[PDB]
Protein backbone atom coordinates (compact mmCIF):
# COMPACT_ATOMS: atom_id res chain seq x y z
CA UNK A 1 0.00 0.00 0.00
CA UNK A 2 2.72 2.64 0.74
CA UNK A 3 5.65 3.06 -1.44
CA UNK A 4 8.98 2.28 -1.01
CA UNK A 5 9.73 6.00 -0.02
CA UNK A 6 6.83 5.87 2.42
CA UNK A 7 7.84 2.33 4.14
CA UNK A 8 11.34 4.12 4.63
CA UNK A 9 9.57 6.88 6.40
CA UNK A 10 7.50 4.87 8.63
CA UNK A 11 10.39 1.86 9.56
CA UNK A 12 12.44 5.02 10.93
CA UNK A 13 9.06 6.08 12.93
CA UNK A 14 8.92 2.25 14.21
CA UNK A 15 12.44 2.48 15.05
CA UNK A 16 12.46 5.58 17.52
CA UNK A 17 12.88 5.13 21.13
CA UNK A 18 9.91 4.43 23.11
CA UNK A 19 9.47 7.49 24.65
CA UNK A 20 10.52 9.96 21.33
CA UNK A 21 7.05 12.20 20.85
CA UNK A 22 5.67 12.01 17.28
CA UNK A 23 4.88 14.83 15.25
CA UNK A 24 1.87 15.44 13.83
CA UNK A 25 2.80 14.69 10.81
CA UNK A 26 4.47 11.47 11.75
CA UNK A 27 0.88 10.75 13.86
CA UNK A 28 -1.03 11.23 10.20
CA UNK A 29 1.20 9.09 8.72
CA UNK A 30 0.79 5.57 11.09
CA UNK A 31 -2.97 6.47 11.87
CA UNK A 32 -2.85 6.25 7.92
CA UNK A 33 -1.46 3.45 7.30
CA UNK A 34 -2.47 1.48 10.47
CA UNK A 35 -3.94 -1.38 8.56
CA UNK A 36 -1.05 -2.08 7.00
CA UNK A 37 1.16 -1.57 9.90
CA UNK A 38 -0.69 -4.86 11.41
CA UNK A 39 1.37 -6.90 10.34
CA UNK A 40 4.11 -5.34 12.38
CA UNK A 41 4.50 -6.67 15.82
CA UNK A 42 6.94 -3.46 16.45
CA UNK A 43 4.70 -0.43 14.78
CA UNK A 44 1.86 -1.34 17.72
CA UNK A 45 3.47 0.73 20.39
CA UNK A 46 3.37 3.69 18.04
CA UNK A 47 -0.07 3.25 16.65
CA UNK A 48 -1.30 3.18 20.44
CA UNK A 49 1.27 6.28 20.88
CA UNK A 50 -1.48 8.02 17.71
CA UNK A 51 -4.66 7.48 19.33
CA UNK A 52 -6.43 9.86 20.69
CA UNK A 53 -7.84 8.43 23.54
CA UNK A 54 -10.54 11.30 25.20
CA UNK A 55 -12.34 10.34 21.65
CA UNK A 56 -15.06 7.70 22.46
CA UNK A 57 -15.76 6.84 18.60
CA UNK A 58 -11.08 6.74 18.55
CA UNK A 59 -10.71 4.75 21.26
CA UNK A 60 -13.16 2.02 19.80
CA UNK A 61 -11.26 1.53 16.66
CA UNK A 62 -7.76 1.73 18.05
CA UNK A 63 -9.14 -1.31 20.12
CA UNK A 64 -10.68 -2.90 17.68
CA UNK A 65 -7.46 -2.38 15.73
CA UNK A 66 -5.40 -3.41 19.14
CA UNK A 67 -7.29 -7.36 18.77
CA UNK A 68 -6.03 -7.94 15.01
CA UNK A 69 -2.73 -6.83 15.70
CA UNK A 70 0.27 -8.98 15.65
CA UNK A 71 1.18 -9.22 19.12
CA UNK A 72 3.78 -7.12 20.32
CA UNK A 73 6.90 -8.89 22.10
CA UNK A 74 6.92 -9.75 25.68
CA UNK A 75 9.20 -6.87 26.66
CA UNK A 76 7.73 -4.28 24.67
CA UNK A 77 4.53 -4.02 26.67
CA UNK A 78 5.69 -2.28 29.71
CA UNK A 79 5.33 0.99 27.70
CA UNK A 80 1.71 0.45 27.61
CA UNK A 81 2.06 0.54 31.46
CA UNK A 82 3.53 3.62 31.98
CA UNK A 83 1.96 7.60 32.92
CA UNK A 84 0.88 7.74 29.12
CA UNK A 85 -1.78 5.46 28.90
CA UNK A 86 -5.43 5.32 30.97
CA UNK A 87 -7.54 3.24 28.96
CA UNK A 88 -7.68 0.20 30.61
CA UNK A 89 -8.51 -2.33 27.80
CA UNK A 90 -4.50 -0.92 27.37
CA UNK A 91 -3.23 -1.92 30.25
CA UNK A 92 -4.57 -4.76 30.41
CA UNK A 93 -3.03 -6.03 27.00
CA UNK A 94 -0.20 -5.12 28.78
CA UNK A 95 -0.63 -7.24 31.70
CA UNK A 96 -1.95 -9.80 28.91
CA UNK A 97 1.47 -9.73 27.21
CA UNK A 98 3.46 -9.98 30.55
CA UNK A 99 1.67 -13.07 31.43
CA UNK A 100 3.67 -14.99 28.99
CA UNK A 101 6.97 -13.87 30.46
CA UNK A 102 8.70 -16.32 32.56
CA UNK A 103 9.73 -15.54 36.38
CA UNK A 104 13.12 -15.19 35.85
CA UNK A 105 12.17 -12.29 33.57
CA UNK A 106 9.57 -10.69 35.20
CA UNK A 107 11.82 -10.71 38.33
CA UNK A 108 13.89 -8.57 36.64
CA UNK A 109 11.12 -5.60 35.67
CA UNK A 110 9.78 -6.33 39.40
CA UNK A 111 11.07 -2.80 40.62
CA UNK A 112 9.95 -0.94 38.02
CA UNK A 113 6.49 -3.04 37.69
CA UNK A 114 6.14 -2.15 41.30
CA UNK A 115 6.24 1.70 40.65
CA UNK A 116 3.78 1.28 37.34
CA UNK A 117 0.70 0.59 40.46
CA UNK A 118 0.93 4.54 41.00
CA UNK A 119 -0.43 4.57 37.23
CA UNK A 120 -3.29 2.07 37.64
CA UNK A 121 -7.31 2.61 39.49
CA UNK A 122 -6.85 2.87 42.87
CA UNK A 123 -10.82 2.17 43.35
CA UNK A 124 -10.01 -1.20 41.21
CA UNK A 125 -6.98 -1.90 43.39
CA UNK A 126 -8.96 -1.30 46.77
CA UNK A 127 -12.13 -2.91 45.91
CA UNK A 128 -10.40 -5.75 45.63
CA UNK A 129 -10.64 -6.84 49.20
CA UNK A 130 -9.24 -9.54 33.27
CA UNK A 131 -6.39 -8.82 35.35
CA UNK A 132 -5.23 -5.71 35.60
CA UNK A 133 -1.18 -5.20 37.20
CA UNK A 134 -1.75 -5.84 41.23
CA UNK A 135 -3.85 -9.01 40.76
CA UNK A 136 -1.30 -10.04 38.54
CA UNK A 137 1.84 -9.19 40.60
CA UNK A 138 0.13 -10.94 43.39
CA UNK A 139 -0.88 -14.04 41.34
CA UNK A 140 2.37 -14.41 40.22
CA UNK A 141 3.91 -13.83 43.38
CA UNK A 142 1.46 -16.34 45.04
CA UNK A 143 2.91 -19.39 42.73
CA UNK A 144 7.18 -18.13 42.96
CA UNK A 145 8.44 -17.65 46.59
CA UNK A 146 10.94 -15.80 45.21
CA UNK A 147 8.61 -12.81 43.52
CA UNK A 148 6.67 -12.92 46.34
CA UNK A 149 9.77 -12.38 48.45
CA UNK A 150 10.88 -8.89 46.29
CA UNK A 151 7.12 -7.94 45.66
CA UNK A 152 7.09 -8.09 49.16
CA UNK A 153 9.64 -6.18 50.51
CA UNK A 154 9.30 -4.01 47.17
CA UNK A 155 5.60 -2.28 48.50
CA UNK A 156 6.80 -2.13 51.99
CA UNK A 157 9.28 0.06 50.95
CA UNK A 158 6.59 1.78 49.29
CA UNK A 159 3.91 1.80 52.62
CA UNK A 160 7.30 3.27 54.61
CA UNK A 161 7.39 6.41 52.32
CA UNK A 162 6.96 9.35 54.31
CA UNK A 163 7.19 11.73 51.55
CA UNK A 164 5.16 9.97 49.67
CA UNK A 165 2.48 9.78 52.73
CA UNK A 166 3.07 13.38 53.05
CA UNK A 167 2.94 14.87 48.82
CA UNK A 168 0.89 12.23 47.60
CA UNK A 169 -1.78 10.56 50.25
CA UNK A 170 -4.15 8.24 47.30
CA UNK A 171 -0.87 7.11 46.22
CA UNK A 172 0.12 6.08 49.88
CA UNK A 173 -3.11 4.51 50.48
CA UNK A 174 -3.00 2.65 47.30
CA UNK A 175 0.22 0.79 48.06
CA UNK A 176 -1.48 0.39 51.40
CA UNK A 177 -4.11 -1.59 49.95
CA UNK A 178 -1.68 -3.21 47.85
CA UNK A 179 -0.16 -4.37 50.80
CA UNK A 180 -3.41 -5.64 51.87
CA UNK A 181 -4.48 -7.36 48.59
CA UNK A 182 -1.30 -9.17 49.21
CA UNK A 183 -1.76 -10.20 52.45
CA UNK A 184 -5.20 -11.57 51.67
CA UNK A 185 -4.42 -13.83 48.58
CA UNK A 186 -1.64 -15.14 50.78
CA UNK A 187 -3.59 -15.90 53.43
CA UNK A 188 -6.81 -17.46 50.92
CA UNK A 189 -4.44 -20.00 49.41
CA UNK A 190 -3.01 -23.47 50.06
CA UNK A 191 -0.60 -24.51 52.19
CA UNK A 192 3.08 -23.81 50.44
CA UNK A 193 1.33 -20.39 50.06
CA UNK A 194 0.29 -19.82 53.59
CA UNK A 195 3.85 -21.00 54.33
CA UNK A 196 5.51 -18.31 52.56
CA UNK A 197 2.94 -15.96 54.35
CA UNK A 198 4.40 -16.78 57.89
CA UNK A 199 8.05 -16.62 56.52
CA UNK A 200 7.37 -13.18 55.52
CA UNK A 201 6.27 -12.29 58.64
CA UNK A 202 9.15 -13.70 60.37
CA UNK A 203 11.68 -11.53 57.94
CA UNK A 204 9.96 -8.59 58.72
CA UNK A 205 10.39 -9.29 62.46
CA UNK A 206 13.93 -10.29 62.17
CA UNK A 207 14.77 -7.12 59.95
CA UNK A 208 12.84 -5.35 62.81
CA UNK A 209 15.17 -6.72 65.49
CA UNK A 210 18.11 -5.91 63.56
CA UNK A 211 17.14 -2.40 63.20
CA UNK A 212 16.91 -2.11 66.97
CA UNK A 213 20.03 -3.58 67.69
CA UNK A 214 21.88 -1.10 64.74
CA UNK A 215 20.16 2.22 67.27
CA UNK A 216 21.19 0.49 70.55
CA UNK A 217 24.86 0.55 69.18
CA UNK A 218 24.96 4.38 67.83
CA UNK A 219 23.14 5.23 70.90
CA UNK A 220 26.59 4.44 73.02
CA UNK A 221 29.03 7.60 72.24
CA UNK A 222 32.09 5.08 72.65
CA UNK A 223 35.04 5.25 69.98
CA UNK A 224 34.99 2.41 67.44
CA UNK A 225 36.73 -0.23 69.12
CA UNK A 226 33.79 0.15 71.94
CA UNK A 227 31.11 0.06 69.84
CA UNK A 228 32.07 -3.22 67.61
CA UNK A 229 32.28 -4.80 71.33
CA UNK A 230 28.72 -3.49 72.22
CA UNK A 231 27.47 -4.87 68.32
CA UNK A 232 29.02 -8.25 69.10
CA UNK A 233 27.62 -8.43 72.49
CA UNK A 234 24.18 -7.56 71.63
CA UNK A 235 24.25 -9.90 69.06
CA UNK A 236 25.94 -12.50 71.35
CA UNK A 237 22.46 -12.32 73.42
CA UNK A 238 20.08 -14.79 71.69
CA UNK A 239 17.66 -14.55 74.87
CA UNK A 240 17.17 -10.38 74.68
CA UNK A 241 17.93 -9.96 70.92
CA UNK A 242 17.17 -13.10 68.84
CA UNK A 243 19.37 -12.49 66.13
CA UNK A 244 22.42 -14.86 66.52
CA UNK A 245 19.85 -18.50 66.30
CA UNK A 246 16.57 -18.26 65.00
CA UNK A 247 14.55 -20.45 62.93
CA UNK A 248 14.98 -20.61 59.57
CA UNK A 249 13.76 -17.76 57.21
CA UNK A 250 14.52 -16.72 53.72
CA UNK A 251 17.59 -13.58 53.73
CA UNK A 252 15.72 -10.60 52.19
CA UNK A 253 18.64 -9.12 50.49
CA UNK A 254 18.73 -13.17 48.45
CA UNK A 255 15.79 -14.84 49.57
CA UNK A 256 17.10 -18.47 47.45
CA UNK A 257 19.79 -18.47 50.80
CA UNK A 258 18.08 -19.03 53.94
CA UNK A 259 19.95 -18.34 57.55
CA UNK A 260 19.90 -19.10 60.99
CA UNK A 261 21.23 -15.99 62.61
CA UNK A 262 24.15 -14.00 62.55
CA UNK A 263 27.81 -14.93 63.43
CA UNK A 264 28.04 -12.36 66.70
CA UNK A 265 31.86 -12.63 66.81
CA UNK A 266 32.88 -10.96 63.56
CA UNK A 267 30.25 -8.29 63.05
CA UNK A 268 31.98 -5.20 62.54
CA UNK A 269 30.83 -1.56 61.86
CA UNK A 270 32.68 0.47 58.81
CA UNK A 271 34.68 3.51 59.34
CA UNK A 272 32.64 5.54 58.21
CA UNK A 273 30.26 8.42 58.87
CA UNK A 274 27.15 6.40 59.06
CA UNK A 275 28.68 2.93 60.67
CA UNK A 276 27.33 0.82 58.30
CA UNK A 277 27.74 -2.70 59.67
CA UNK A 278 29.12 -5.86 58.41
CA UNK A 279 27.31 -9.12 59.01
CA UNK A 280 28.06 -12.58 58.65
CA UNK A 281 24.93 -14.64 58.41
CA UNK A 282 24.72 -18.30 59.04
CA UNK A 283 23.30 -19.76 56.40
CA UNK A 284 21.46 -23.33 55.90
CA UNK A 285 24.06 -24.53 53.82
CA UNK A 286 26.48 -24.29 56.70
CA UNK A 287 28.46 -21.35 55.31
CA UNK A 288 28.87 -18.02 55.56
CA UNK A 289 26.71 -14.80 54.16
CA UNK A 290 28.42 -11.37 54.13
CA UNK A 291 26.31 -8.81 53.98
CA UNK A 292 26.45 -4.66 54.58
CA UNK A 293 23.38 -3.27 56.51
CA UNK A 294 23.05 0.45 56.65
CA UNK A 295 21.04 1.98 59.08
CA UNK A 296 19.78 5.72 58.50
CA UNK A 297 20.10 5.79 55.06
CA UNK A 298 18.20 5.60 51.62
CA UNK A 299 19.82 2.66 49.58
CA UNK A 300 16.96 3.00 46.92
CA UNK A 301 19.22 4.63 44.25
CA UNK A 302 22.19 2.28 44.67
CA UNK A 303 19.41 -0.60 44.41
CA UNK A 304 18.14 0.93 41.20
CA UNK A 305 21.55 1.02 39.55
CA UNK A 306 22.59 -2.32 40.39
CA UNK A 307 19.15 -3.71 39.56
CA UNK A 308 19.99 -2.50 35.83
CA UNK A 309 23.75 -3.32 36.21
CA UNK A 310 22.19 -7.10 36.58
CA UNK A 311 19.89 -6.61 34.23
CA UNK A 312 22.87 -5.42 31.25
CA UNK A 313 25.07 -8.39 32.63
CA UNK A 314 21.85 -10.85 32.06
CA UNK A 315 21.53 -9.12 28.55
CA UNK A 316 25.16 -9.44 27.48
CA UNK A 317 25.49 -13.19 28.75
CA UNK A 318 22.32 -13.72 26.82
CA UNK A 319 23.99 -12.80 23.66
CA UNK A 320 27.34 -15.06 24.99
CA UNK A 321 28.95 -12.42 26.18
CA UNK A 322 30.32 -12.87 29.71
CA UNK A 323 32.19 -9.63 30.96
CA UNK A 324 32.42 -10.93 34.36
CA UNK A 325 31.08 -8.29 36.41
CA UNK A 326 29.52 -7.75 40.00
CA UNK A 327 26.19 -7.15 40.00
CA UNK A 328 25.97 -7.44 44.20
CA UNK A 329 22.54 -7.93 45.42
CA UNK A 330 20.77 -4.99 46.98
CA UNK A 331 17.39 -4.76 48.14
CA UNK A 332 16.18 -1.93 50.72
CA UNK A 333 14.17 -2.41 53.77
CA UNK A 334 13.17 0.89 54.25
CA UNK A 335 13.33 4.25 53.30
CA UNK A 336 16.41 4.09 56.01
CA UNK A 337 17.90 0.99 55.94
CA UNK A 338 18.36 -1.61 53.96
CA UNK A 339 21.32 -4.68 52.65
CA UNK A 340 24.18 -4.68 50.44
CA UNK A 341 25.52 -8.33 49.29
CA UNK A 342 29.15 -8.31 50.48
CA UNK A 343 31.93 -9.24 48.03
CA UNK A 344 35.43 -10.29 49.20
CA UNK A 345 37.42 -7.03 47.13
CA UNK A 346 39.98 -4.20 47.74
CA UNK A 347 39.55 -0.46 46.69
CA UNK A 348 41.96 0.51 44.07
CA UNK A 349 43.00 3.49 46.35
CA UNK A 350 44.39 1.16 48.89
CA UNK A 351 45.74 -1.13 45.84
CA UNK A 352 48.03 2.08 45.30
CA UNK A 353 48.55 3.02 48.78
CA UNK A 354 50.11 -0.56 49.59
CA UNK A 355 51.21 -1.97 46.07
CA UNK A 356 51.82 1.26 44.06
CA UNK A 357 50.05 0.18 40.90
CA UNK A 358 47.06 -2.47 40.01
CA UNK A 359 49.87 -4.78 38.08
CA UNK A 360 52.21 -4.75 41.16
CA UNK A 361 49.01 -6.41 43.00
CA UNK A 362 48.18 -8.58 40.38
CA UNK A 363 51.78 -9.81 40.33
CA UNK A 364 51.82 -10.33 43.77
CA UNK A 365 48.75 -11.94 44.00
CA UNK A 366 48.38 -13.93 40.77
CA UNK A 367 52.10 -14.17 39.30
CA UNK A 368 53.38 -16.07 36.11
CA UNK A 369 56.05 -16.82 34.55
CA UNK A 370 54.79 -16.83 30.86
CA UNK A 371 51.25 -14.51 31.47
CA UNK A 372 51.43 -10.82 29.74
CA UNK A 373 53.81 -8.46 32.30
CA UNK A 374 54.07 -11.60 34.89
CA UNK A 375 50.39 -11.86 35.80
CA UNK A 376 48.22 -15.13 34.91
CA UNK A 377 46.66 -14.64 31.43
CA UNK A 378 43.14 -15.35 33.26
CA UNK A 379 43.32 -12.90 35.77
CA UNK A 380 44.27 -10.40 33.11
CA UNK A 381 41.57 -11.18 30.54
CA UNK A 382 38.86 -11.22 33.52
CA UNK A 383 40.38 -7.79 34.12
CA UNK A 384 40.06 -6.76 30.39
CA UNK A 385 36.97 -7.51 30.02
CA UNK A 386 35.49 -6.28 33.78
CA UNK A 387 37.41 -3.04 32.85
CA UNK A 388 35.44 -3.16 29.45
CA UNK A 389 31.94 -3.92 30.90
CA UNK A 390 31.80 -1.08 33.39
CA UNK A 391 33.15 1.21 31.28
CA UNK A 392 30.48 1.01 28.72
CA UNK A 393 27.95 0.37 31.38
CA UNK A 394 28.78 3.44 33.83
CA UNK A 395 28.88 5.70 31.01
CA UNK A 396 25.29 4.68 29.74
CA UNK A 397 24.36 5.33 33.58
CA UNK A 398 26.10 8.65 33.38
CA UNK A 399 28.07 7.50 37.04
CA UNK A 400 29.73 10.00 38.94
CA UNK A 401 31.78 10.55 41.69
CA UNK A 402 34.63 7.97 40.83
CA UNK A 403 36.78 8.11 42.74
CA UNK A 404 39.70 5.35 43.64
CA UNK A 405 37.56 4.01 46.92
CA UNK A 406 34.35 3.37 45.00
CA UNK A 407 36.60 1.44 42.26
CA UNK A 408 36.86 -2.10 43.55
CA UNK A 409 39.34 -4.97 42.59
CA UNK A 410 39.61 -8.99 43.31
CA UNK A 411 42.30 -11.31 42.91
CA UNK A 412 40.69 -13.35 40.47
CA UNK A 413 40.73 -9.93 38.87
CA UNK A 414 37.45 -8.61 38.17
CA UNK A 415 37.11 -5.13 38.58
CA UNK A 416 33.93 -3.33 39.58
CA UNK A 417 31.99 0.17 40.63
CA UNK A 418 29.89 1.02 44.10
CA UNK A 419 28.31 3.44 45.72
CA UNK A 420 25.93 4.99 43.34
CA UNK A 421 25.00 8.32 44.87
CA UNK A 422 25.64 10.67 41.79
CA UNK A 423 24.05 9.22 38.35
CA UNK A 424 22.66 10.19 34.94
CA UNK A 425 25.35 13.17 34.84
CA UNK A 426 25.57 14.34 38.36
CA UNK A 427 29.06 14.94 40.17
CA UNK A 428 30.18 16.52 42.98
CA UNK A 429 32.40 19.08 40.54
CA UNK A 430 31.15 20.84 37.77
CA UNK A 431 31.80 19.47 34.05
CA UNK A 432 32.06 15.97 34.28
CA UNK A 433 33.84 14.25 31.37
CA UNK A 434 31.39 11.66 29.65
CA UNK A 435 33.71 8.56 30.16
CA UNK A 436 35.16 8.15 33.41
CA UNK A 437 38.41 6.02 32.80
CA UNK A 438 41.01 5.73 35.49
CA UNK A 439 44.74 6.49 34.60
CA UNK A 440 45.34 3.76 37.09
CA UNK A 441 42.97 1.25 35.41
CA UNK A 442 44.43 1.87 32.36
CA UNK A 443 47.84 1.15 33.75
CA UNK A 444 46.66 -1.91 35.52
CA UNK A 445 46.41 -3.65 31.71
CA UNK A 446 49.85 -2.53 30.61
CA UNK A 447 49.27 0.86 29.20
CA UNK A 448 47.87 1.96 26.08
CA UNK A 449 50.93 0.29 24.85
CA UNK A 450 49.97 -3.44 25.35
CA UNK A 451 47.76 -5.41 23.39
CA UNK A 452 45.20 -5.41 26.46
CA UNK A 453 44.42 -1.88 25.46
CA UNK A 454 43.13 -3.07 21.92
CA UNK A 455 41.37 -6.34 23.92
CA UNK A 456 39.65 -3.51 26.47
CA UNK A 457 38.55 -1.43 22.94
CA UNK A 458 37.29 -4.17 21.35
CA UNK A 459 35.22 -5.65 24.32
CA UNK A 460 33.37 -2.29 24.89
CA UNK A 461 32.22 -2.15 21.38
CA UNK A 462 31.41 -5.23 21.66
CA UNK A 463 29.09 -4.63 24.72
CA UNK A 464 28.19 -1.24 23.28
CA UNK A 465 26.33 -2.78 20.35
CA UNK A 466 25.02 -5.41 22.27
CA UNK A 467 23.21 -3.04 24.68
CA UNK A 468 22.09 -0.55 22.09
CA UNK A 469 20.28 -3.65 20.86
CA UNK A 470 18.31 -3.90 24.06
CA UNK A 471 17.37 0.55 24.21
CA UNK A 472 13.80 -0.08 24.09
CA UNK A 473 13.63 -2.42 26.92
CA UNK A 474 16.60 -0.44 29.25
CA UNK A 475 14.68 2.75 28.61
CA UNK A 476 11.38 1.50 29.10
CA UNK A 477 12.14 0.58 32.33
CA UNK A 478 13.61 3.91 33.44
CA UNK A 479 10.81 5.52 31.87
CA UNK A 480 8.37 3.33 34.44
CA UNK A 481 10.79 5.00 37.30
CA UNK A 482 10.19 9.10 36.55
CA UNK A 483 8.09 9.84 39.56
CA UNK A 484 9.75 7.54 41.93
CA UNK A 485 11.49 9.06 44.87
CA UNK A 486 15.19 8.35 43.41
CA UNK A 487 17.72 11.70 44.09
CA UNK A 488 19.17 11.86 40.99
CA UNK A 489 15.77 11.26 38.73
CA UNK A 490 13.28 13.39 40.65
CA UNK A 491 15.96 16.18 40.15
CA UNK A 492 14.63 16.59 36.54
CA UNK A 493 11.61 13.61 35.87
CA UNK A 494 11.04 14.70 32.44
CA UNK A 495 14.51 14.75 31.16
CA UNK A 496 15.10 11.36 32.94
CA UNK A 497 14.90 9.12 29.97
CA UNK A 498 16.68 11.32 27.69
CA UNK A 499 19.44 11.34 29.36
CA UNK A 500 19.91 7.36 29.11
CA UNK A 501 18.78 7.79 25.27
CA UNK A 502 21.38 9.85 24.31
CA UNK A 503 24.25 7.71 25.89
CA UNK A 504 22.92 5.33 23.31
CA UNK A 505 23.44 7.05 19.94
CA UNK A 506 20.43 5.59 18.28
CA UNK A 507 21.14 8.18 15.50
CA UNK A 508 24.36 6.28 14.54
CA UNK A 509 24.87 3.48 12.51
CA UNK A 510 26.06 -0.23 14.68
CA UNK A 511 29.53 0.90 12.57
CA UNK A 512 29.48 5.00 12.92
CA UNK A 513 28.71 3.74 17.26
CA UNK A 514 31.59 1.64 16.85
CA UNK A 515 33.92 4.75 15.59
CA UNK A 516 32.15 6.67 18.18
CA UNK A 517 33.06 4.64 20.83
CA UNK A 518 36.35 4.41 19.63
CA UNK A 519 36.84 7.92 19.66
CA UNK A 520 35.19 7.98 22.86
CA UNK A 521 37.86 5.71 24.63
CA UNK A 522 40.75 7.44 23.28
CA UNK A 523 39.97 10.98 23.63
CA UNK A 524 39.41 9.67 27.48
CA UNK A 525 42.44 8.30 27.67
CA UNK A 526 44.60 10.74 25.79
CA UNK A 527 43.50 13.21 28.64
CA UNK A 528 44.33 11.05 30.95
CA UNK A 529 48.49 11.08 30.44
C1 LIG B 1 28.59 -4.16 49.17
C2 LIG B 1 29.52 -3.77 48.02
C3 LIG B 1 30.06 -5.02 47.33
O1 LIG B 1 30.98 -5.70 48.18
C4 LIG B 1 32.12 -4.92 48.57
C5 LIG B 1 31.61 -3.71 49.35
N1 LIG B 1 30.66 -2.98 48.50
C6 LIG B 1 30.36 -1.72 49.01
C7 LIG B 1 29.28 -0.89 48.69
C8 LIG B 1 29.42 0.26 49.41
N2 LIG B 1 30.58 0.15 50.15
N3 LIG B 1 31.13 -1.10 49.87
C9 LIG B 1 31.09 1.18 51.04
C10 LIG B 1 31.59 0.55 52.36
C11 LIG B 1 30.51 0.88 53.42
C12 LIG B 1 29.38 1.61 52.69
C13 LIG B 1 30.01 2.21 51.41
N4 LIG B 1 28.95 2.37 50.43
C14 LIG B 1 28.61 1.48 49.48
O2 LIG B 1 27.68 1.70 48.72
NA1 LIG C 1 -12.34 7.56 44.32
NA1 LIG D 1 34.86 -3.67 58.13
NA1 LIG E 1 23.50 2.90 62.07
NA1 LIG F 1 28.68 -11.40 41.83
Amino acid sequence: KPNAATRDQLNIIVSYPPTKQLTYEEQDLVWKFRYYLTNQEKALTKFLKCVNWDLPQEAKQALELLGKWKPMDVEDSLELLSSHYTNPTVRRYAVARLRQADDEDLLMYLLQLVQALKYENFDDIKNGLEQDLCTFLISRACKNSTLANYLYWYVIVECEDQDTQQRDPKTHEMYLNVMRRFSQALLKGDKSVRVMRSLLAAQQTFVDRLVHLMKAVQRESGNRKKKNERLQALLGDNEKMNLSDVELIPLPLEPQVKIRGIIPETATLFKSALMPAQLFFKTEDGGKYPVIFKHGDDLRQDQLILQIISLMDKLLRKENLDLKLTPYKVLATSTKHGFMQFIQSVPVAEVLDTEGSIQNFFRKYAPSENGPNGISAEVMDTYVKSCAGYCVITYILGVGDRHLDNLLLTKTGKLFHIDFGYILGRDPKPLPPPMKLNKEMVEGMGGTQSEQYQEFRKQCYTAFLHLRRYSNLILNLFSLMVDANIPDIALEPDKTVKKVQDKFRLDLSDEEAVHYMQSLIDESVHALF
